[PDB]
């Protein structure tokens, strides 16, 4: 598709200003190529990075790597925010950054889109904190906000 194409690895790592990192905002449409990596988890002291694409997002099987202090719905987490439509396939890896684990109600919001195709994001690897296993879902546990993507937990 038209717009930018990312095949490398980009690391997102802004410093708390003063409590939370400034989002990195990129204009236009983005295609994340198969060997592409967008990595937000580069510092456990600055969890809460945000990558914002002011346009559409097309995945060709690249990877988004996020960190989260995994607990309940209010977990501190890195996030991807897409102003437009998400299509294709982007894999999502999430690393626990000192979370204890907890049961979610509706889920931890990690990705927001204007709209997403089915399986636009696909989990890669297990996501575990304490005795809880986390899974990627389009929309919340109860089916709300299906343009957003969540992590829901269950006892492991």
């Amino acid at each position: 598709p038209r717009g930018s194409h990312m095949s490398g690895t980009v690391l997102i790592n802004n410093i708390n200003a003063p409590f939370l990192p400034d989002p990195v905002i990129v204009t236009g449409n983005m295609t994340l190529e198969k060997n592409g990596h967008v990595i937000l988890n580069n510092s456990s002291s600055n969890v809460g990075q945000t990558y914002v694409q002011k346009g559409n997002w097309h995945g060709k099987g690249g990877i988004l790597s996020l960190g989260a202090v995994l607990g309940n719905d209010n977990s501190k987490t890195d996030r991807l925010e897409i102003a437009g439509h998400a299509s294709g396939i982007t894999y999502v890896a999430v690393t626990n950054e000192g979370g204890s684990g907890d049961k979610t109600l509706e889920g931890v919001q990690i990705i927001s889109t204007d709209s997403s195709d089915k399986n636009a994001f696909i989990q890669k690897g297990r996501i575990v904190a304490g005795s809880y296993d986390y899974r990627l879902k389009q929309g919340t546990a109860s089916g709300l906000n299906t343009n957003k993507w969540y992590l829901t937990s269950q006892m492991d």
